[PDB]
């Protein structure tokens, strides 16, 4: 695969069709799933572990489509997208190593929630730290992430885990 | 107010709208956020720690709007929505045992997906197990949690935390 810095919307709606980084690599969810606008910056080492770099964004408006259903009379993003926006990229970035298969949430050690991301919000930060790459017959990733809205961190997430799956039968 | 065992799915839409326990309990979130489509099993005692213990059911088929987008190509129900799904049904929870303010997921302990739900499957079951709970001038529910598919078993999670606000500025 070659590996850019960046991703753009378009780059990251093509990865949901499988162009981005081919048939046999991961994909993206496609809307209403995708959680994320832009990659901007993404390094194979730095990080606070210094083994891997991922920073997106998600752009706020009060007409993303689970403000009006979470809910009826109190808008606020569930923590639950912010989360799966962080298993997203660690999917993403197994890929842009080269990782082959299908991604799979594994699960996730400590996730704490100490804010919210209303709809007057204008921006969303996802950044993630990865700690451990398992790229063998067996492509796994274990990262940190935090999740920031207009600069204050408001989600941490502690051993984030993710695997490709050539066969996803066996799951 | 007044308890039951069981809701139906016409319960669980009035509650989306505050008209299940009243404007100034907890609301679930409404289509397409709502995880459930009914609560078969409601007791303040019972569960593995006998505190507790709440059992709820989704009708799987394949047209559900998650399998669309959660991949083209490789529909598979996103991890994060089972996991959303046991967060609302803490809060559901201590709605129903009276309590007052608006629902916001604190965070989870320990999270682990070892199984996945296809279009092919029928039913997903919800098993909550309650450990504490706190309803004072401080209202948080903690407990742990089980998804299963057809009757396999394919998340857990430990210390789901959940607490109701009666002012979301204090978020």
């Amino acid at each position: 695969v070659d590996k850019r810095e960046s991703y753009t919307k378009e780059d990251l709606l093509a990865s949901g069709r499988g162009e981005l980084f081919g048939a046999k690599g991961p994909q993206l969810p496609a809307p209403n799933m995708l959680m994320m606008d832009r990659v901007v910056k993404m390094t194979e080492t730095g990080g606070n572990f210094d083994k891997g770099y991922v920073e997106a964004e998600l752009d706020i408006n009060p007409d993303l489509w689970f403000f009006g259903c979470h809910f009826i009379g109190d808008p606020v993003m569930p923590g639950c997208l912010g989360l799966d926006a962080m298993w997203q990229l660690v999917g993403f970035y197994l890929g842009w190593l080269g990782g082959e298969g299908k991604g799979r949430a594994l699960g996730v050690g400590e996730v704490k929630f100490t804010g919210q991301v209303l709809p007057t919000a204008k921006k969303v930060t996802y950044r993630i730290h990865f700690k451990r790459i398992v790229n063998r017959r067996l492509i796994m990733g274990l990262a940190d992430g935090e999740v920031l809205v207009d600069g204050r961190l408001i989600y941490t997430a502690s051993d984030l885990k993710v695997g490709l799956f050539q066969d996803t039968s066996a799951f």
